[PDB]
């Protein structure tokens, strides 16, 4: 069912997970649930235009695990 | 068939697949069917200057399947 | 241990290691100890916006070894 | 042989191969025959500042084969 | 010895080797001898922001060989 999430659902996930500043980049890049499940390391660290510290933890604990 | 597509045909393919906004990047880069069949992941995700969410779906669900 | 460090501690480490100017990029990118332990080569060399000469030493001598 | 070409010879080759506009990037980047023989895929697709459609053909049909 | 070289020594090397214009990029990035010995292909071809033809030859004949 995460594969069905809208862009706004993804934004809400990253907000509640502790990354409200970076959640807006998921909106900017139109990352819905389908796209979220396709993201790889470089997509998080370079493709969102977010700060690197948060990006590393977003990837490690919330995207690599998917 | 894809090997026979002009740039115009490529734009039509992505428009009909639900990516009318990103289809313009194939116009900008003048990617016809022969070049489309040569694209790899990074070419789509970084070489087109399109939003990452759509780019991931464009590559994985539409280009890899040609 | 380094993985427990605050961003402030990371900045202090690099300041005292010989990189007072590059330390500000660890502040800007919000690199805490958890992030520091997740960094790979390209993250240091391309993700911090610092001079490449110092970046190569920062990675080789201080981050790769973590 | 191509490895012996001057920059101007490289420009001439790409001009006569169907890429008169992209040939100027070989002049700008000062790609002589020795350089041409050292190019890898990413160098063609991201190092010349040319349209990606033509770049994919330049690599696949003309540089990869050297 | 080259491990002890300053940035100035690196600039002299690349100038005398036939790359006076690209030597400036080693100044910009403050690549001394210790850092020169750590450079990999992408560090030269992208990390210095120099022209690609010279970069390819610099890497092949002067940096990869180290």
């Amino acid at each position: 069912s995460p594969v069905e999430w809208t862009v706004m659902d993804v934004v809400e996930y990253f907000t509640e997970a502790g990354f409200p500043e970076q959640a807006t980049a998921f909106q900017e890049q139109e990352i819905d649930g389908k796209s979220l499940l396709l993201m790889q390391r470089t997509d998080v660290l370079t493709g969102l235009s977010i700060r690197l510290g948060p990006a590393l933890k977003i990837y490690e604990h919330h995207i690599k695990v998917l």
